């Protein structure tokens, strides 16, 4: 009765949550998704027909980042409404808290793809309100299940902050975050703050301007590392160069990242 399984690319993926595709679409065993234009279909037969006809081989919009075979496309919800709606319905299969699927005009979508000779294969995305009253640099962020915990979420988080830096703004993900989202942000913040502390020294305000991480997220991260003291109503960094190195040598920071090469990012504040 609900969509419980999708086929996209060469992946079949079980659903995690309800997503409000039309009811007739939920009645089948599977939904079949074109991995390039994200059209969803009811039957393997219409999917195969679509595959031989569809001419798209990458997301719409502008490629604002390209390094080697890693690419990010910026898609304006107002310019590519159907695609962005398709994207939000797919994302809702794996996000508990996302609530906006059809009114996509106030959002811009950053699509992460992995390119090979056949085309640019979607890995995940994050959305961003064009005008955030509460200073969120991410509204929702989603990595497709078979790509999770493989460095792609870390890339997208870093990417969202590289945009904030170009905007001369601090930003924060819209809350609530998933379990994995909490872990991923905490670990991204810890790495970024510890590398900055090793490289220089710095106030909490200094770190915020260098990283675009909000002062609250910095404070809560430093508290979980136990590197902040409290003095007459103010949080003050309290860290020795050696303790920073003992943290950075820890095994969790051992996997080599997909980095965001600032030189490969083509984007100006809107
Ligand atoms: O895939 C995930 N996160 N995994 S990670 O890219 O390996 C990673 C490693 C270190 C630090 C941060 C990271 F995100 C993942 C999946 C869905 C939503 C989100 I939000 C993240
Ligand atoms: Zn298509």
């Amino acid at each position: 009765k609900y969509v419980d399984k999708i086929h996209i690319g060469n992946y079949e993926i079980d659903a995690w949550y309800f997503s409000p595709f039309p009811e007739d679409y939920g009645k089948q065993p599977k939904l079949w998704l074109c991995e390039y234009c994200l059209k969803y279909m009811k039957y393997e037969k219409s999917y195969r027909f679509h595959l031989g006809q569809c001419q798209w081989r990458q997301p719409p919009g502008k490629e604002i980042y390209r390094k080697s075979n890693i690419s990010v496309h910026e898609v304006d919800g107002k310019d590519h409404k159907i695609y962005c709606q398709n994207l939000c319905l797919l994302a809702k299969l794996f996000l508990d808290h996302k609530t906006l699927y059809f009114d996509v005009e106030p959002f811009v979508f950053y699509i992460l793809t992995e390119v090979d000779r056949q085309g640019a294969h979607i890995v995940g995305y994050f959305s961003k309100e064009k005008e955030s009253p509460d200073g969120n640099n991410v509204s929702c962020i989603m990595i497709l299940p078979p790509y999770q915990r493989r460095g792609y979420g870390r890339f997208l988080i870093a990417f969202s902050y590289e945009l904030s830096k170009l905007e001369s703004t601090v930003g924060s993900p819209e809350k609530p975050l998933s379990d994995l989202g909490k872990l991923s942000y905490r670990s991204y913040w810890s790495w970024v703050l510890l590398e900055n502390l090793r490289d220089f020294t710095l106030s909490i305000k200094d770190l915020s301007q260098m990283t675009s991480i909000t002062q609250n997220d910095i404070i809560s991260t430093l508290q979980s590392l136990n590197m902040v003291k409290y003095w007459k109503g103010q949080h003050v960094i309290c860290v020795t160069p050696k303790l920073v190195e003992e943290h950075l040598k820890s095994a969790q920071y051992k996997k080599p990242p997909i980095t965001v090469d600032s030189v490969c990012l083509k984007w100006a504040p809107p």
